[PDB]
């Protein structure tokens, strides 16, 4: 299933919580760590050049944007800031076409207390799991439990340092990472459904900033 990506404007538009926690997080600042004498020893450390302008190299950049080689994603030809570091739909999928799903739920669900189910969001490409996703970035390196790891390779693995050893079930759970969880009203239900999303908001924060 694979519908383009637009970038990160309406997500963040309709979901101003989750955007306003999610622009602290080192995803949001992916393309930073690519200028030159910037996070310099980790560079080396990985055999990097410290000095040397990554932000335009074909073999980097995959990593730090939203879906590069993908259609309607990052391009370096023509950087499109609202698609630069990981955003939105780096993990909850390219949303041309389920966007449009949120609007019109959104407002059944106000005006009558109608409900949609995932599946139809999940047709549409929604993400629900989001273990593939995060996987071609993190675990994308020959012997990494992932399988069809090609070059370009990330960098930054656990023969580098051993705080690079990615583990899903747990990072998936750090919200500094993430972005912070607020609750939501269910105008979605059903399968599929996250693992861990009852849990996420049994303990989010209060909702806030319109819709
Ligand atoms: C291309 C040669 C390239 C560069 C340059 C680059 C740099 C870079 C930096 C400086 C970091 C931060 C490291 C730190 O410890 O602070 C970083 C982090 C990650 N990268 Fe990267 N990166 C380059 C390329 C790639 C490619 C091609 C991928 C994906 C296959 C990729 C992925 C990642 C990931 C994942 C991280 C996070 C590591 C972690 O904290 O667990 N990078 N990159
Ligand atoms: C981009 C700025 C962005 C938006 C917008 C966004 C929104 C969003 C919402 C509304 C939820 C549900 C409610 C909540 O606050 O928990 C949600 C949930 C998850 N997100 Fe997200 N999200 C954005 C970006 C990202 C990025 C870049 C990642 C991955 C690094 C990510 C991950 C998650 C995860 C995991 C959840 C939980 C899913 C669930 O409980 O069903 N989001 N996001
Ligand atoms: C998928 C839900 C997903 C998870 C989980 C995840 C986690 C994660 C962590 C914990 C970090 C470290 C952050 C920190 O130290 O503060 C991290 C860092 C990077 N990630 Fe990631 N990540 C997930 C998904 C993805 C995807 C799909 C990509 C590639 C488009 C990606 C890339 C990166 C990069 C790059 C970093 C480093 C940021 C920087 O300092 O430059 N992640 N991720
Ligand atoms: C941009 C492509 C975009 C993303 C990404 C996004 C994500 C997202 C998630 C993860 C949820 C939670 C679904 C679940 O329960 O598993 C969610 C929910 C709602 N969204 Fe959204 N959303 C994106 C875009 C938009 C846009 C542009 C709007 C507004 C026109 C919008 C609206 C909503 C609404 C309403 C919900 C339901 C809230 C609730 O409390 O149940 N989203 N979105």
């Amino acid at each position: 299933a694979d519908a383009p990506f637009e970038g990160r404007k309406k997500c963040s538009s309709c979901h101003k919580a989750q955007a306003q926690s999610w622009k602290d997080t080192a995803h949001a600042k992916a393309m930073e760590s690519l200028k030159p004498n910037v996070k310099k020893e980790a560079k080396q450390k990985a055999k990097l050049d410290p000095a040397k302008d990554y932000t335009q190299d074909k073999d980097c950049v995959g990593c730090h944007v939203d879906g590069f080689g993908q259609k309607g994603g990052y391009t370096i030809e023509s950087p499109k800031p609202m698609l630069t570091g990981v955003g939105c739909e780096s993990c909850h999928g390219p949303g041309r076409n389920f966007r449009g799903d949120h609007r019109k739920s959104g407002q059944a669900f106000e005006k009558s207390g109608k409900k949609t189910p995932r599946k139809d969001l999940a047709k549409k490409g929604q993400d629900f799991h989001f273990e593939e996703r995060c996987s071609a970035c993190h675990l994308n390196y020959e012997g990494s439990p992932w399988k069809g790891a090609k070059a370009p390779y990330t960098p930054f693995t656990p023969e580098v340092d051993a705080k690079y050893t990615f583990k899903f079930d747990e990072m998936v759970k750090e919200v500094k990472a993430m972005h912070e969880h607020y609750k939501l009203e269910g105008v979605f239900e059903g399968e599929p459904k996250f693992k861990f999303h009852d849990e996420f908001q049994a303990s989010a924060k209060p909702a806030k900033k319109g819709k």
